[PDB]
């Protein structure tokens, strides 16, 4: 009764903390794809004032 | 059944825990999407 109330509770918890943690590695892998895009950027700029920046 | 209580607390804690960082890494994402925009304009005046 308050056993299984609980249970569930716990349950809910545990596959709200999965879902949580999917979510975070796909916005970790968001970031490192945006952060690779900065540098590429960074780059292509740095052609155009390589000797005078 | 105060083992279930300790085990549900924690997992609370957790939970926020998760949230706080996935607030973090979802305002980082929105600010070098910025950045983003930001060099894409530079870039555009040299094409």
């Amino acid at each position: 009764g308050s056993l299984r109330d609980l249970q569930y509770a716990l349950q809910e918890k545990i596959e709200e903390l999965r879902q949580r943690d999917a979510l975070i590695d796909e916005l970790e892998l968001e970031l490192d794809q945006k952060d690779e895009l900065i540098q590429m950027l960074q780059n292509e700029l740095d052609k155009y004032r390589s000797v005078i920046r």
